[PDB]
């Protein structure tokens, strides 16, 4: 529970990517989490854990239509900070069947920030990405696949971030 995650949950998406300026699209369509691109600004990046745990279908209404229907999912809600300053709120939902092989490590990642750099033995692909907005702020949701196994990642870009 946290104001930034409430804001993340209020994001309204468009099926079609809006015709935004190139610099903003570069950020929004990045094919990775923001961990390294935020480090690129000359910052240390850390994760503040807001919520970590297994949840059933009733707790993932926004992600359920985009994921396999299973008994359980791993839910990971975080604040991503740059030199301690919150820059993004993230909410990842992982169907438990995706937690196999190298991917079981997703459940024990803890405060290590997500990013392609962690996926040293699996192929990463994205088959869905939509940009959303909530009261002046931008966010996005993506369906990513690791060895073809899906997970949903939703990100809210806080105004402290360089997208603004």
């Amino acid at each position: 529970s946290h104001p930034a995650l409430t804001q993340l949950r209020a994001l309204r998406y468009s099926k079609e990517i809006p015709a935004l300026d190139p610099q903003l699209l570069d950020w929004l369509l990045l094919e990775d989490s923001m961990t390294k691109r935020f480090e690129q600004q000359g910052k240390t990046v850390s994760v503040t854990m807001i919520r970590e745990g297994f949840v059933e279908q009733n707790e993932i209404p926004e992600e359920l239509p985009l994921l396999p229907k299973e008994s359980r999912y791993w839910l990971r809600e975080i604040l991503l900070c740059a030199d301690g300053e919150p820059w993004l709120a993230g909410r990842t939902v992982v169907p438990v069947s995706t937690l196999s092989g190298p991917e079981l490590a997703l459940q024990k990642l803890g405060k290590t920030p997500l990013g392609r750099y962690l996926f040293t033995s699996s192929t990463l692909t994205r088959d869905f990405i939509e940009i959303g907005r909530d009261a002046g702020l931008w966010g996005r949701r993506s369906r990513l696949r690791l060895s073809g196994k899906p997970l949903l990642l939703t990100e809210l870009f806080l105004p402290a971030s360089p997208l603004y």
